[PDB]
């Protein structure tokens, strides 16, 4: 699938460019990358900002939030971007 | 029931603070809440984290599993706890 094919080009990308510790501020509706639990790398999209360590987030291609700290957001490289490929979840 | 009352009260207390979205982070290993395909909670344990959409669990009351999406699992508050009472899989 063309979800599977990203994230194969994503990943590679990110563990090749490493998010920079404080680079990437969260705003409320920018796209970004957040780590899951799973230790991977996951398009999503800020919903909330409560605090520096609890950023509200959606995993736009799988449907489902997680509350996370910033530490584990990054920026999205323009390459797969939802101008790339829209957002999959469902 | 001990198993019966412990459903029915952990249920209702559900019911008064339902799980929100976000807010309970699967980790493999932990016990949660999960809702099954009759629209009910039910105890479960975290077996494998697939991605956001895709967690394995085993109901533990019951000795099944699901693969099912963040969106359906919960905090299992203290008490309904398995040190309230253990697993009750038969």
């Amino acid at each position: 699938t063309q979800f599977q094919k990203l994230m194969e080009n994503m990943r590679n990308d990110i563990a090749s460019h490493p998010p920079v510790e404080g680079s990437y501020a969260p705003r409320r509706g920018e796209f970004c990358i957040a780590k899951f639990v799973d230790g991977e790398w996951y398009r999503a999209r800020v919903e909330k900002v409560e605090s520096p360590a609890k950023i509200h987030v959606f995993y736009i291609d799988y449907g489902n939030r997680e509350v996370l700290p910033s530490t584990r957001l990054g920026t999205l490289s323009p390459a797969f971007s939802t101008r790339v490929l829209p957002a999959q979840a469902t």
